[PDB]
């Protein structure tokens, strides 16, 4: 009942399972009307099908955001069916594993990119029309990674110190339309691989999903109207340790 | 939004405008407010004036730079509420000196006794208290505490301080369940040419702007937020 | 005259023009042999004469860091020569003009992309083994619009911004190695100002209007920094990225 | 034998043992005169002396930067005698063990900040007019608890952080006098929250931050104010 997204429209890229479906549900617990989108279409579907059926406003579609075409027509789509975007989450994304020095790296590289980075320009940039008919803002996914290495694939860290610069060169171009720009830099949440994060977070935890949701959520509303261009790190005290 | 309902609060520089607003803030979130100030006249003043909207709400007078009315107030909390459920550090001053000035002496004691000095006094002394609740604390930073701007060296230099203020107390503080956070506004609704073409919104925050930013930090929607600083400033560090 | 570099192989990407050929120049008084590389094949090999002339030991070769099979040719061909690499300084780059809200931004993004980010993981990536062989160090071209957005292109921004992790991480995996991974992040210097055509009027006014020193750098300013980072005076320095801005960024 | 600082007179805090010693003797091999201060000044005169007896110009006096008449005293003395500073290097320093609830973190606070943040303060502030006159340099100490918390007591990585700022601020105010102002982030110098990441797993040797104090202060790095160099093997970073 907090209503922090009352009657607003927003997208969710890779909304089919984990964290972005767990943004498209808590947008929508907080008033928002909410379009999903993944690579798998059944499964953003089944997730917009159970929001539906807990009584909040949802649909799904399958979207590859490395398809230019593909996110051109979505983008028209909303345009069309709604006259506007009252904000875009760029959740799509994936990570991989090889070191800098190994030939595998190459391919890893390729693939991360092509997802986290350049696929968050695609859907950035066709929605611009649609933020800007009803000043939306944007939340994109970064990470501790896009501060420190950590003990992320380069073309992971790569991605999300891009993002970071993303956020901030959207943000000065598109604040004067009314169009904030933010994002998220979790570490490592529920949705020894984990040691390099777990022996310096402070909570000495992993977050909850709800925890990553809920700074999403605060960006997306008035509670964040004067902040843009801002990166906030939900990670237990890690980039501050 | 109920975010601090049953919450212990208490705000430091409250006799007056973001200090003030803070306080009211925290209150509408369903906060049990305590409001100190240099000022114990204009912090009773805001307290009466929550108190006669049905909030429940007391001030007090409170010299941060005073450790011995600092412990004072500490032990008043912990005796009569057996813990604090968040601190905010706002209280604050500024002045007018470049660094090659003779009168840059006279600023940089003033401006670091209180906002640097006086957040320490006040931190350290609750900290009891705040074990007790699983309290957090929210510090007022600055964008002074990342870049130069056009602020006098006193108070870059106190921001930049509580910015690493910030950072250790959450190190010292997260095994006992603390989290401690900082807001970093720009110039304030409550010359500034070197803000105002940078920042990219282009206007002054609202003091409201940054009234919700602590209040997010100040509540389970930050639960796992500790060590952070948040910009609240239009865009200007990002610029 | 210091010997920072003395007997070190340097190899300098975008070296025919500005800042690169510069660096070339920097790398070899400080006694490095010097490879320079660059899109146009006739100005590498135009600055290497020059320096040959004057008294260094120098060549050049046209190179496209887009082009993964162009650059492992090259990297092939340093590890065959000369068993290792000691410097690898990646300047390639360009930038562009477009806000983010006009559909020219696409075009500009995926050429400043394509070079400054894509072309410095090819030419790094590539040269890890000769640059394992020789413990030798890497110093990528960062910039003032890898920390905030300044006045740059968006794709100019993003890719400076991802070079400033790029540096991190590989620092990360490489340091295992004895490979220091280093960046200077410069504001304008006088190299990108030397086409008079091209200098909008007010085009740098998102610089000077913040630069503490008032001034644009001398090219010259941005290669010494560069030169320290690629010597044993940095020998306990990775990872970093040192502005070299006028104090553009502490404002 | 780089002459990075050849002719130049250059203040060294903290200089009777450790990095300051150190830096007093790098900045006398790159050819500059040195005046080497210390809270002991029987060690800074013994650095100074030994200095002297490789021929090298160096003198040595005790200073507490702490004491403002004191530091005003060394800085009338350095306009008279040589009217001019062409490099300023804030070495002196303290630092502590107290966590932040424990009552002993009153008491290291004190000193940590009073030496480490008060005393760049005291220095730099005095030694303005000796700097404006030779438009020269100066090199502060930060450390990596200016940009994390590490595993130092809270003043050490407070008066660090408030380093960091005043390197910014001493930068933006004395620009227009042709003044640069700069900083080094060293690591641990010569544990386990530092050497577990650092990336090249070793704490530093001391010539290692000496080197690039010297570049800070040299016209190599004519072009850069206002900056804090990490020199911290990868640690800031990982």
């Amino acid at each position: 009942h907090m209503e922090l997204l009352k009657e607003k429209l927003v997208l969710v890229t890779g909304a089919g399972r984990g964290l972005g479906a767990a943004i498209s549900s808590g947008a929508a617990e907080q008033g928002a009307r909410v379009i999903l989108v993944d690579i798998d279409g059944t499964a953003a579907k089944a997730q917009a099908d159970a929001l539906t059926a807990k009584g909040f406003v949802a649909e799904g579609h399958a979207l590859d955001v490395t398809d230019r075409d593909a996110v051109a027509a979505l983008a028209d789509d909303i345009l069309s069916r709604f006259g506007g975007l009252d904000v875009l989450v760029n959740n799509a994304g994936v990570a991989g594993r090889a070191a800098f020095d190994q030939p595998e790296a190459v391919e890893v590289w390729d693939r991360v990119i092509g997802v986290n980075l350049e696929g968050a320009f695609n859907v950035s940039h066709a929605l611009v029309p649609a933020l800007k008919a009803a000043k939306g803002n944007v939340v994109h996914l970064c990470s501790v990674a896009g501060f420190v290495s950590g003990g992320s694939t380069a073309g992971y860290v790569v991605s999300k110190g891009a993002i970071r610069s993303l956020t901030q060169v959207m943000a000065r171009d598109l604040a004067p339309h009314g169009i904030r720009v933010n994002a998220v830099a979790p570490g490592i949440m529920m949705s020894g691989g984990t040691d390099w994060f777990m022996n310096r977070v402070m909570m000495k935890r992993i977050g909850e999903t709800s925890e990553v949701v809920d700074p999403v959520v605060f960006l997306a509303s008035p509670m964040a109207s004067y902040i843009t261009g801002t990166i906030l790190p939900v990670d237990g005290g890690f980039l501050a340790a």
